[PDB]
């Protein structure tokens, strides 16, 4: 890995952000990246910037220098892609600091597991080839041969985790360099954890579980504590569906692009091609969102909430309002 130069940290300095709240609900990345000739470099200064005014780096030792090269090394390493860039990894390190903050979830953990979160966030899709797992153990690819071979089949959740691995290796990007002994271990092990509990095929478990601790009051701590992380990464991951509508849209136009880019990849392979990434079904939009909103969504946020994250209530309002906005779409077609 290549040090982050001076004069790449000064463009991110350079940006100003008048206007926006970073620390805000209703907080417009789309926005954001019109603003400016230099999208990249704005995003990485909403990050930078929700990471400083946490309080949080500063806390474990690490320096404003140290905290801007990880977020460098981080960008580095997403691709152009629709919706797995660096737009989404930044997307889901903002919208966890409000859950965080506005939602008071900040209550339920530790101040480390609070900074590990935020810096979670934007290694969680480290190098993402805009593919999901099932494309690569659908075409025998090599990638998906290894993962196979070594029995782990969260794909590209592993591959990830490797790339974080390698950016805290060196001291210069190492955001945890201040920490050692249990601490740094559990700082590695957590962030690891939630990046492996974003594999949407083990949606349905992670929630039970968290659910199921969040109920027993004779809960393990330590489980607690990880589960309710594992959650809210996992909730920062699905979090489009609870913005405002043409933000929400905007989200939903991207990962579209993006699924039917897989699907047409499929097609020249001869593999299975799913609805939902075919171009030639042309799937409405407010179909394809009410969907996953009564089918993914709308129960996760719900089950969370009232186990546990009230603060978080302002989700499933807004899931609700989005999804009668969709409903309006279709009535009016
Ligand atoms: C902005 O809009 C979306 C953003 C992200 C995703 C993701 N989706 N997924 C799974 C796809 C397959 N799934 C489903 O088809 C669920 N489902 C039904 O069973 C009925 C209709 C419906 O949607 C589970 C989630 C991912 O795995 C992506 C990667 C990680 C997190 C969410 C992403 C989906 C979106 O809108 C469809
Ligand atoms: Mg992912
Ligand atoms: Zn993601």
């Amino acid at each position: 890995v290549t040090a982050i130069t001076k004069v790449e940290r000064e463009a991110v300095l350079v940006c100003e952000l008048p206007s926006f709240d970073v620390t805000d609900v209703e907080f417009d990345l789309f926005r954001a990246r019109e603003s400016t000739d230099k999208p990249l470099d704005v995003a990485a200064a909403i990050a930078y910037r929700l990471l400083l005014g946490s309080g949080l780096p500063q806390k474990f030792g690490c320096s404003d220098e140290v905290l801007l090269n990880f977020i460098l090394q981080c960008r580095k390493k997403y691709r152009n892609v629709p919706y797995h860039n660096f737009y989404h990894v930044v997307d889901v390190c903002q919208t966890i600091h409000t859950f965080l903050y506005r939602g008071n979830v900040y209550e339920k953990l530790t101040e480390l597991e609070c900074f590990v979160l935020l810096i979670t966030a934007l290694v969680h899709d480290l190098d993402h080839m805009g593919l999901n797992n099932s494309f690569y153990l659908k075409t025998e690819s090599p990638l998906g041969i290894l993962s196979s071979a070594s029995g782990n089949t969260s794909v590209l959740e592993v591959h990830h985790c490797n790339l974080a691995v390698e950016i805290l290796s060196d001291p210069e990007s190492d955001v945890f360099d201040g920490l050692e002994g249990a601490e740094r271990t559990l700082a590695f092990r957590s962030m690891i954890d939630c990046v492996l509990a974003t594999d949407m095929a083990k949606h349905g478990s992670a929630l039970e579980a968290f659910l199921a601790s969040a109920a027993d009051q004779s809960s393990d701590e330590a489980a607690f504590h990880r589960m309710t992380m594992e959650i809210i990464l996992k909730a920062g991951d699905i979090s489009n569906v609870t913005k405002p509508f043409d933000i929400s849209r905007q989200w939903a136009m991207a990962v579209t692009e993006e699924f039917y880019r897989q699907g047409d990849m499929e097609k020249e392979r001869g593999v299975e091609v799913l609805p939902m990434f075919d171009r030639s079904k042309n799937m409405e939009l407010a179909k394809g969102q009410i969907g996953f909103i009564d089918f993914v969504a709308a129960p996760f946020f719900q089950k969370i909430v009232d186990a546990c994250l009230q603060g978080m209530q302002w989700t499933v309002d807004r899931i609700k309002s989005n999804r009668a906005q969709w409903e309006r779409v279709l009535e009016t077609r």
